[PDB]
């Protein structure tokens, strides 16, 4: 006779902890800031961000993939 | 005879923490801020942001993906 | 005789936390903005943000997927 | 006898394409323009054009002639 | 016998293009102009253009002239 | 008896393609201009042309002639 106990066990963690986590930011100050433009000229796409204390975060990635195959074959 | 137990145990975790998670901002001061512009000529597209403590979070990522497959065949 | 037991048990977690999580933004100062603009000329699309303490949170990812599949053949 | 058969055939082009034809201009951004004058003497004939863009076609010429002439003279 | 069979035949093609023809101008920039004049004196004629995109065409030329005889004299 | 065939075929093609044909402008960027002039002093004609993309054709030439006699003459 044949007895066949197939019992795998997974409490397994798959983690991402991505961009700015858990900072402390005391009193950030920002400069006075001053922009004096005279007579420019574009000829193309402009892209500007004038600013002060500009706080950015970007995460295109961070992804979790898991991928498990169980299998079991008798004759 | 033949007996076949097939009792696979998943307790597992698939997690994301992407973007700004957590932080602390205690009295962020964003500075004066002046644009002046004069006889300026764009021919493109323009795109501007003018600002003082602008605080920006951009997660296009963190998406989990989980694939599993179970399979068992007697004869 | 045979005899086949299936009994796979899922207990597993999938989860996503994406863009601004539990931050704290305590007495936050956006500072004084001025835009002057004079003679100005645009030949093209303008998009345009003047602000102050402009808070912005964007999520395009964070999607969570799971398949799961269960197949059992007998003779 | 005589016979005389005076069958000339035409089918002839004359064909003139003076100027502009066919031509594309796709978004043509003419720039800002600015003219200032003080104190000027003049004591003749004064011929001014100020713009931004100027498209201009101007033909004397192009003029097509077809001059012909079919003589048949017996005796 | 007299047997005369005057046949000439004339597909010819007289074809002129001149000036500007099947150009692509895409996206032409003309640059911002300034022109500022003081205690200029003149005495005789003046001629002036100001722009900044031009596109100028000019045909004094491009004329056609076909100048045809048939001439048939018997005796 | 006398025969006379006259039957000259005329397929001849006569073109010109004068001044600016099937030229690709992609992006052209005239650049910014300035003229400043003070206390200049003339005595005959002036011609002043100021720009920054100026694209000018001239033709006074490309003009066709076709001169064709066709004389038979029986004694």
């Amino acid at each position: 006779s044949v007895q066949i106990v197939y019992k795998p066990v997974d409490l397994s963690k798959v983690t991402s902890k991505c961009g700015s986590l858990g900072n402390i930011h005391h009193k950030p100050g920002g400069g006075q800031v001053e922009v004096k433009s005279e007579k420019l000229d574009f000829k193309d796409r402009v892209q500007s961000k004038i600013g002060s204390l500009d706080n950015i975060t970007h995460v295109p990635g961070g992804g979790n993939k898991k991928i498990e195959t169980h299998k079991l074959t008798f004759r």
